[PDB]
RNA sequence: AGCACAGUCUUAACGAUGGAUGUCUUGGUUCCUACAGCGAUGAAGGCCGCAGCAAAAUGCGAUACGCAAUGAAAAUUGCAGUGACUGAAUCAUCAGAAUGCUGAAUGUAAACUACACCAAUUCCCUGGGAAUAGUGGUACUCCUACAGAAAA
């Protein structure tokens, strides 16, 4: 195995990868969004181009406290993602509308 | 209220169409003078992004029409905003920090954001306390050391 003397490169700077931030940008508040929030317990985000499924399901729950059972995912033509989030029972998604807008 | 035949051709006066002429020039062209390469510490070129409202060109890189520092030094604007009674609003300089995906492109591939193996990795206080599937390495040829194994 090597033993370098020293490693060849060595960085000091802040994380330059995506975190919660940068990961989920604002939610969408279309006319067909706003309908699946009462008959559906869906949220629409939209959100960066790199995320993943189970990504954003974790950074939604660190964010705003939302525990949820399923992610449906699509990239659009303007290069962003757009995330159907449905909400858990014990959860409803007017207070968590309410609770941020 | 009345009087000129119509067409065709000629000449004056006033207009239409068109963009010559004269004047202008932050642009070309030639000559003279000085200096001179960049790249595995990732170049030239290509793609993708960045502004409160933002298409092109110009400028920048997840700190993204600009940060820090140094010299000047009150304004900058379409609206909204932001600034002193001078590290602040703006201009210049530019040495610190930062610098996406690629490309010789170098783990294996490529009208794929496809697939491997090895090491888990990165912070904060001063041995604790946290976070994260995230980070780095692995082409070919060659030189100097070294390591053991093999033949003789
Ligand atoms: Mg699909
Ligand atoms: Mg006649
Ligand atoms: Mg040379
Ligand atoms: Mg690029
Ligand atoms: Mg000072
Ligand atoms: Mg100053
Ligand atoms: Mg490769
Ligand atoms: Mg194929
Ligand atoms: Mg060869």
């Amino acid at each position: 195995a090597r033993n370098p003397k020293c490693p060849r490169i060595v960085k000091s700077c802040h994380s330059k990868t995506l975190d919660k931030y940068g990961l989920i940008k604002y939610p969408l508040t279309s006319e067909k969004a706003m309908k699946k929030i009462e008959e559906i317990n869906t949220l629409v985000f939209m959100c960066d181009k790199r995320a993943n499924k189970k990504n954003i399901k974790k950074s939604v729950k660190n964010l705003f406290g939302i525990e949820c059972d399923k992610v449906n995912v699509l990239n659009t033509l303007n290069g962003d993602k757009k995330a159907y989030v449905r909400l858990s029972g014990e959860h409803d998604a007017l207070e968590v509308a309410n609770k941020i807008g």
